[PDB]
């Protein structure tokens, strides 16, 4: 695993965009073959998605051959609801770039068969054949997409219960009112993460502390599911220094001695 | 994984019985596309066993079209012996349902080459494809059928020698002289058990409360090889009351409100 | 898991030495099926190379047809250097044995294209088909082969950074200068590990008491990579005394009643 | 130790109320032999300092032979700033109630001589004798008073640095403006506490589920403070649901059979 | 601490009865300055009170200047029960040996007032002074006497309410029906129990195998009250061989060695 | 407790050294009112003698009025052995330095009565009143003086057996023959540390790491006896960067801020 030990979430952003900026034009993606990018919501990824959209702008990076697919999405949730992340996604970066409508993949939380949207969401991923990059976030319990505490560490797309810590964290995108907040939500599983090629979590916040330490100096279990990256062949994660207050100081120190060139350059 | 918090050995009996036989009735067994279940012995199953026959004499479920596998046996214990696992499988069940003799499997702890006794069991539930439905309990040191504290989370079925503290318990039906218990035993592993489509395991008692709590709270470990069903996509513990204690309050109330109708049906 | 306590180097390698041989010899190699040898370097299998070197003397085992494959090797140490470890295996055990040259592989820490050495010595494992036996030892962090804290358990051959504490106790063989001790190695991975069909390891000194004890009664982890052995279908790990204080008394009853005829043979 | 299993913040401040006033009753103080009160601040004592005015307004309570010491003070804070915890208490408690300037004891963050005033306040302490009961709250970080993690278990009343921690959970006073939350703190010590005759802390939010989980199934240690609890002879800890969440299910059940008759009053 | 290795529940009962008569004989007892011996109940300490009974028979000991106290007594159970820790002493203990009525001291289990009786018993020990020596078991759940996990280290006798694990391990005596042992007792108190000279605790059975590990190897805490002892200047436990399966080999070796010569008395 | 967290061994001899004359200057000791001042032995208090001559030889400092105690001595090793502790000090403190014959006391390790030894040290120390400061350093393992694992943390002075893993790290001196260390020694016990009005603990080395953590992070046990501290009410311990390697970050973070301007006299 790699940790790259950064100060503030405007660095973290800026380095989590650039990666994905040069792995997409290394990539050199074509109509025939589209690089599938997967990605989160919520507060932690919105320095990322800035540093995408300024850097498409700036013509560093086209999407026009991209293939998105969302980590997870709440159930129940009306899709014109600001607070779904149907509308997240779009008013933060799907309306700024130049990606084809028919190239974003978004689980529908009002389907009418549950089993058989999320199957035909992990069929659509086959199709493709494999997600290069997927980014996350994770949470205070440490849940990695909407895996909460006990779900299975070969677990696919399939429909969760939120758990009550989730939801108060939650609710400050509805009004502080966590009676607002959706009981269930469509996740990818952590199989379903384990199979794309490169994943990349972002950490911010001393609330995530604990998270960062079960991550990565914890043990494989499935009650802090962010764990499951120490089974991944290719795993970053991207931290501000208050989440890393809990790790070793010889945990810190080797990957600053490790990153040190990755990172320092202004 | 799914927590079914009940609260005597009765209603675990009941559930786990009707779990059978819905998932078997969904199914639509025929004699070309047979139900496998595989199965286990001790005290655990005794009210699960009675369930199942009652619902078949009731005209609930057909055994007809089911192949059974057992989870282990002894070794070097007349088949003829009270407490042989044959003699437990026929007195308990085999003898009470419409299952055809040729359906029926299970371990020669007789067998003169062991090795090959082992393989061939492995051999034989290949040729059908695979377990849809393993059930199975836990020891109180945490071994999921054989498969004592320092047994590889990969291993296949074969000869392991039984803990001193598995013996003592099992005395209990040798007249309670662990010199009676046999001291190896013929067991499926843990890789075997992974291999099954859905995995029940039973836990009723305070005895097994440190148990549960190793395969739920606790890390994937070899020590306690019931925390392999962490890596399980579709594993379910069945438990009663006294179990559950050794869990967090959290937790447990995680699991009451996602079965609560799901076990509230009187 | 097997876990062989013995008392002394000595006995241990001279069980290591044995279980080589008898492993081969069982095999029967040819030109067109050779037996495939992993082997790592370090002051843990000097017993072991010396038991070899004398079976083989004395015609007890002949390398013929073996085939080797070296754990890592230092980056950027010239390949003459007496520490380097292509100049360990010759001195220790290739200028002894009638090892065929074109039979012995090692990676080349001195590739001008790193990414390409490392995935060329994976294809060359995978053009004989496994590696059936593997041999290794265990750093005082954990670590097997090079695969430092915090490695990912499906890891492939690539380039790692030393931990300052890997590098202390290295520079032992660097006249006590840790100055002098390399700061990168190339690395065979734990996935590469974890594909051999069986694995060894040599335990020795109290030294290295928590490491053994975090790879037997601790759980699954990558800051231990040799906990990684709990999800291997055959480890075995081959102990002295001194490296045993840190397991529970039971831990150690078991196995000494498990190998008491396996190694109580003078 | 007593735990108090409650649901609500409201009835904690009334079992609290309660409860001191029978103290002081029962106690029947005068002016010769007062009752000594030792008194904390922040949100968590808010419901108990209103049902306490309650209580004297209705006659039931009077403070008229009742002596306070605080636990802290602000260092460098204005006097009359009314964060200050001199401010604090006159608003919330003081102001309304009969007691007298005189038996008002509060620690002086702006004294020239910071060490004479810690020397005095401990002096006072004893010109009474003893605190029949001090008050608290316990920090999400487990302190107890400003006695912040790595503080001596035998400590005195002394000048104490504030951890990062405690001032981004104070900012909600300030603001949300850790820069002007006061970086020291004069403190009494938890030898302090431990000389008291019945401590009771009050325990309110799941931001403090950790902090009762070290003080009521942990290790005691300087790391959590609260922990010095399992050394007194008469401690009592008063909880609201939510605190809860981290104990095991034996734990709760325990104290909840405990305090069954004791907190049906409503 | 001192920890005596020995084999059997029959060499446990010998060498603590050997240390009991020693200290007594070389104390001297008299009228005026008699030995004050400090005794439990239960089945662990059965050896030991055969053993002091044919000692005194043999004329090596006399107890006619021995004071006792008992650490406790179940509430609410009739006096001459055969079950009530009366009858327990009287029956196994003093009806066979020449101690004097009144130099017999047991709680009073069914007083009108049990403040009042618990205060006077704490009063009769100080008017001896101290007790010389203590004697002990301890619990599954590590309790020593009846104070249950979660009692204060610092408390006195009293009154206590018994946990549901106790009353399941004491049923052996009431036909295991748990529904027949009292839930409350009087019990002396941990510091009642570290203000005597010295402290021997009888350890034997695998079912107390956590508890010595906590009480050697674990951390002091008031969840296993029996690792007060860490606390005590002069601490002995006693234990037979399956006790001792949970401690680390390390420390069975230690005290191996340092009590070698101190049991080979057979 | 004050964590000094120092980078280099130098820097902690000069600061340890500082600090003693400090508080020697500040008491100004007189014939009839000597500061008491506790020593260690080893290789850890190396710069700190070295220094502290410094001092003496610039005037700074005069041991005239000075009483010093030793913390232990091996039982059984000639006193003019060079590694007896009698030695070492002379030859690295005593021999430069002002102190009077008559002022210092040391353990006889080869006494006849070795009970009589022990008791009339805590006499001597009694005569005197209190010592003032006593320094001392940690073993690996966690011992402060030689008071192993296991030993109560209310011992006195007395005989004990060294650990074999003590004897090892002591082996150093004694040409690396483990058979030539002493395996008993005379001690100062945790009692007699913790009544010490101040106590400065030195730690050097990366082999110091765990012990360090222990003190700060972990729990009193008496398993690290160096865990005592944290029931100290005025504790330090002066550190070297490698030995700090195990503790949080935010632990560190916490005593830099502390002791920025404290440290920076370089
Ligand atoms: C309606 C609902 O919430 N259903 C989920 C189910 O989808 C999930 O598979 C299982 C836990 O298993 P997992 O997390 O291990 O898949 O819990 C619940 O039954
Ligand atoms: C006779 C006997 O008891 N043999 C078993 C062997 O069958 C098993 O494979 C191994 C442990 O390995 P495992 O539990 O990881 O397979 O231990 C013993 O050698
Ligand atoms: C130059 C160097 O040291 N590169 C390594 C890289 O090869 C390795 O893959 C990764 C950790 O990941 P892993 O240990 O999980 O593969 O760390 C570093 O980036
Ligand atoms: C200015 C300041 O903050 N001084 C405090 C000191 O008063 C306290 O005694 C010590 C920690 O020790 P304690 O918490 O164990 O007393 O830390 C700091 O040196
Ligand atoms: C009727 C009854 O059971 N009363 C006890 C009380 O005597 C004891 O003091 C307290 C626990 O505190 P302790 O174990 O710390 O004294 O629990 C209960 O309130
Ligand atoms: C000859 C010898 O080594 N005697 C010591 C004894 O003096 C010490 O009191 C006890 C441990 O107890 P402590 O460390 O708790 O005092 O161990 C041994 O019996």
């Amino acid at each position: 695993m790699r940790l790259i030990p950064l100060t503030t979430a405007e660095q973290v952003g800026k380095w989590a965009a650039r990666h994905i900026v040069n792995r997409i034009n290394a990539f050199k993606p074509t109509a025939d073959r589209p690089f599938v990018l997967g990605l989160p919501t919520g507060g932690t990824p919105m320095t990322t998605y800035k540093a995408l959209v300024e850097m498409h702008k700036a013509g560093q990076v086209s999407f026009k051959h991209v293939v998105t697919f969302n980590m997870d999405e709440y159930v129940g949730l009306p899709k014109e609801h600001p607070e779904s992340y149907y509308s997240f996604m779009h008013r933060n970066f799907f309306d700024h770039v130049d990606i084809p409508a028919e190239n974003i993949n978004l689980l529908n939380g009002n389907a009418p068969d549950i089993d058989a949207e999320c199957r035909q969401y992990e069929e659509k991923i086959r199709s493709y054949g494999k997600i290069h990059l997927f980014m996350g976030g994770v949470g205070n319990d440490g849940h990695i997409a909407f895996n909460e505490p006990a779900s299975s560490l070969a677990s696919r797309t399939r429909i969760k219960t939120l758990t009550h810590d989730t939801r108060v964290a939650n609710s400050r995108f509805f009004d502080n009112d966590v009676n607002q907040v959706p009981k269930y939500a469509l996740t990818v599983g952590v199989g379903t993460l384990l199979d794309a090629e490169e994943v990349m979590i972002l950490v911010l916040g001393s609330q995530k502390a604990l998270a960062l330490q079960a991550a990565v100096e914890g043990c494989v279990n499935h009650m802090w599911t962010i764990s499951c990256l120490q089974l991944h062949p290719k795993a970053i994660m991207v931290c501000d220094e208050p989440s890393t207050m809990e790790l070793k100081v010889k945990t810190l120190r080797y990957f600053n001695e490790l990153e040190a060139e990755n990172i320092k350059g202004l």
